[PDB]
């Protein structure tokens, strides 16, 4: 019943026209919500961890132990991967792998293409010694404060062809108009480039900034080889709304469990919704 | 640093005129705050766990795993016990011990003396097979519901003498006016009876209902052999006020960690104050 890499689940997704969601563990409470969503939807799932979330929770190894303890406690039978989101360095990837992560994203996208390929290739060499999956990136994900995405931040498909051939990465994140947080207007996704990058790379693609992409775009991204979609802030927002609401309705409430339990129910419903939109439901 | 039973820490307390606090882990990140409070105060500490809290967090084994993982990642050097609070049955004591609990309270105080004695003796037999410490009770702790504490609820000292002698428990909780949650007014602790119970039993005594027990009352309980004092609702009340405040002062906050972080800080400061008040600061 144990943890798995993203390799088999993203290939099964690419083969059958669906996407696995990655949902980031914000804090320890979230972890349980993500697993019971996946268990209830008979969905594979990817638990994303940021370096910042890891610092908040007490490290990579505590998060692995707690996901493994939770899978045991809730009888989780669906495929679960633990993935380092936007890993900044070889050192952090090694540390995440040593802690028991099953997957890493080495984000070399801020580097020159050759430096990115070198760094990525070194992480792959490590990861593939021990059954770990690797994600890499080209181009740049919109920041919340950036307004519309500069055309210069879009991945160039011929660079994507080279990076994936030269590194051996299992899956690839081309930045094609994605943003972190609320889309300012319509999402401007480069579907023609996505199709090219799909065709040139032959690996499962990854869509960052899945919060606010409508079923039309999601369904289009999946048709063009997207097998992994990252949804983070939608869950954070559903959690905090649920807390604000129970505090505002009941001034006497003093047991944190009475505001954490509604938070958990909201996170779980958000995630089940996405597992249903992505077509991961019933695939486990 | 391994977990330890309550045996040595409560003896050191009794012998030097201080008490060890029990702080109940309400949810997974209360645990962090309790261990950080202990480490910073160089204090022993007891992490209390209810059956209700274990049900919320995913069971006894997951809680023990998480406490050990946290101890490991925050380099905890102080003595830490994990104690089953008001254990309702031999079955729950066994399930807690099997999961790695170092201490149980078997609460037979609603049964006839002779049944409480027999139940307690059976749990001691099990617990003392594997270096687990045991707490028992006579008389009954009130609730904010019934206000004034009936005299029929106070432990009878000759019954305390018989139960402790017949069972071999390590420590003992006499209900002597304690209440869970807030006091109607001033607490009516039976200190003459407490002193008698200390002399006739010769084991460290436990004070339940420590939330909102004035300082003089606490200091007097320690002087008459209370070496363990349970504080729960104070910490719940401090976490929830920090959460209300931060959400009230920022309408656009959406990242749960931004409300969790000051909750953790309010808990830790609450628990540090208790550790100075009981005198366990500096004792580790």
């Amino acid at each position: 019943m144990p943890l798995v890499s993203m390799k088999d689940m993203l290939n099964h997704g690419k083969e059958n026209g669906y996407a696995v969601g990655q949902f980031n563990i914000n804090n320890l409470e979230f972890g349980q919500a993500i697993l019971q969503a996946a268990e209830e939807e008979k969905s594979p799932v990817i638990i994303g961890v940021s370096v910042g979330a890891a610092n908040y929770m007490g490290g990579f190894k505590l998060i692995v132990d707690m996901v493994k303890s939770s899978m045991d406690s809730y009888n989780v039978t669906v495929p679960v991967a633990i993935h380092l989101d936007h890993g900044p360095s070889l050192e952090k990837c090694v540390q995440a792998i040593h802690a028991g992560f099953t997957s890493v994203m080495i984000d070399g996208s801020h580097l020159p293409l050759e430096e990115n390929i070198e760094l990525t290739k070194r992480v792959v060499e490590i990861a593939h010694s021990v059954g770990v999956s690797v994600e890499a990136e080209l181009g740049r994900i919109g920041g919340q404060e950036d307004d519309v995405v500069a055309e210069s931040f879009y991945a160039i498909p011929s660079e994507c062809e080279q990076l994936v051939r030269e590194t051996g990465v299992d899956c690839f994140a081309p930045a094609l108009g994605s943003v972190h947080g609320p889309y300012k207007g319509e999402p401007k996704l480069g579907f023609d480039r996505m199709e090219e990058i799909m065709k040139l790379t032959g690996v499962p693609l990854v869509l960052h900034g899945g919060t606010g992409i409508p079923t039309k775009d999601i369904q289009k991204a999946i048709s063009l080889g997207t097998a992994k979609i990252n949804v983070n802030t939608e869950s954070q927002i559903a959690a905090t709304k649920a807390v604000r609401e129970v505090l505002n309705n009941d001034a006497k409430l003093f047991d944190p469990r009475k505001f954490l339990a509604p938070a958990r129910e909201a996170i779980k419903e958000t995630i089940k919704g996405k597992m249903r939109e992505f077509g991961s439901s019933g695939k486990a």
